[PDB]
């Protein structure tokens, strides 16, 4: 009902296929999820020195925040995703929707907090049960990267 939505994208693990339009992936996510909502956040975490520069430019043209971390710390991206989920939850109240685009079961408890103590609607976009259990909705990441337009 005009409730806020935040998208948090683990793009290291749910990546855009080589040669394909990241713009189209972002468009598909927004088309699937954003009707009736106000966008509070749409962010991905990555080490931009590892990522395809054209993909990153597409993301910035699509107004997806590209939060840079140094991936030589193996838990840096996961930590930043957790912190961003929590920051979203810190100043919004139910009703609100979190879309986590990740397959990292490491987020289980985060989602539990968001579901139980914050009362948020949780959509997990994953590649595939402990992680799935706390989500309200489970969507396969594949539908957002299948048969994409090519560069």
């Amino acid at each position: 009902l005009g409730s806020p939505i935040g998208v948090f994208w683990d793009i290291e693990n749910c990546s855009v296929p080589s040669g394909r339009s990241a713009t189209a992936v972002v468009q598909r996510i927004r088309e699937k999820f954003f009707k009736g909502h106000r966008e509070a956040e749409f962010m991905c975490v990555c080490d931009i020195s590892k990522e395809n520069k054209e993909v990153i430019q597409e993301l910035n043209n699509c107004q997806v925040t590209v939060a840079h971390i140094n991936a030589t710390a193996k838990n840096a991206a996961d930590d930043k995703l957790r912190q961003s989920l929590r920051r979203f939850a810190n100043t919004h109240t139910a009703p609100a929707t979190v879309v986590l685009v990740s397959t990292d079961v490491n987020f289980a408890m985060e989602l539990s907090d968001l579901r139980h103590r914050h009362g948020f609607h949780i959509i997990l976009v994953h590649k595939n049960e402990a992680l799935l259990h706390h989500a309200n909705e489970l969507i396969r990441f594949e539908e957002f990267i299948s048969d994409l337009p090519h560069h």
